């Protein structure tokens, strides 16, 4: 992940030192962020999958996902339909 | 993950040291964040995920999902329809 | 996950040193998160999944999901209608 | 992910020394982003998949996907239609 | 990934030194993106994918799909129409 180290050593027989860090730090920023909207999909026999991960530090994630053995997909005569459909995302 | 360390030594037979630390910190920010957002959607035989993660940190995730065995997902004449839809999303 | 240690030491035979730790801090700030918003969504045989996680530190989450066995999911003549649907999401 | 270290050392028998460390951070940005909006798809017997990763430090993700076993996947006779459909996406 | 170090030394028998270290930061900036919004696609047997990583540093990430075993996509008679459809992307 992250690792940080900070030393300081002296010996004998003015000082002013300063370590300043600052990884994923936010100042006076008008940050905004609007990840993944979703409108009117239609799914018949269907996956939709998102990660939206909007900020994360250092963060660790792991995942298996159907290993093994049969899937069946099936889909016959359906009927879908979108009129008029409008999205509009404005992360501003 | 994180992982920090500060260390300060001295010895003899002024001094005004500093440290700052400042990870995922914010000052003065106007922040904001709207992930996910998930409209009018059919689903008929279907599935919809979604990992929304606005701000973690160090965090840690493990996941086993469907490891073995039939799936079977079936559909046929169905009707889905969406009309006059709309999604505004406005992470400002 | 995280991990801080901070040390001093001395021996003999002025001072004023500092330490500041700001992990996810927040100062001044007009932080606001809206994740997830779900409208009007039509599950037929069908499976909406959401981690809405806003803010986690240091959390850990592990999971596991149908590890065995027959699943089916069937849907025949279903009908399903949105009409006039809309979704605002502001997340200032 | 990140190391970093800072050392600082004497010995006898003024001084005023700085280190500044400025990774991810960001100072009076406006920053935005809108990553991954989906509208009005029509998924049949179909898979969609998104990352919509924005703003990850040091993060780590490991995934495994359907090693082994059968996947089908039929469609016959179905009918999908969109009619004035309209995306607008304004990351400002 | 990222490796620094800052190393000072004196011995004895003014002074000023910096060191300003800026990787990733962002000053007065005002950024924006806007990476892979999705419209009006029809997908019968077929799969949609994307990583919209935005904005990653020291970032890793593995992945593992389909190691093994039959696929098998099939269609017949399927009828998609789109008709006026329009997206707008502006990432101002």
């Amino acid at each position: 992940g992250i690792s940080l180290a900070n030393w300081m050593c002296l010996a004998k027989w003015r000082s002013t030192d300063y370590g300043i860090f600052q990884i994923n730090s936010r100042y006076w920023c008008n940050d905004g962020k609007t990840p993944g909207a979703v409108n009117a999909c239609h799914l018949s026999c269907s996956a939709l999958l998102q990660d939206n991960i909007a900020d994360a530090v250092a963060c660790a994630k792991r995942v298996v996902r159907d290993p093994q053995g049969i899937r069946a997909w099936v889909a016959w005569r359906n009927r879908c339909q979108n009129r008029d459909v409008r999205q509009y995302v404005q992360g501003c």
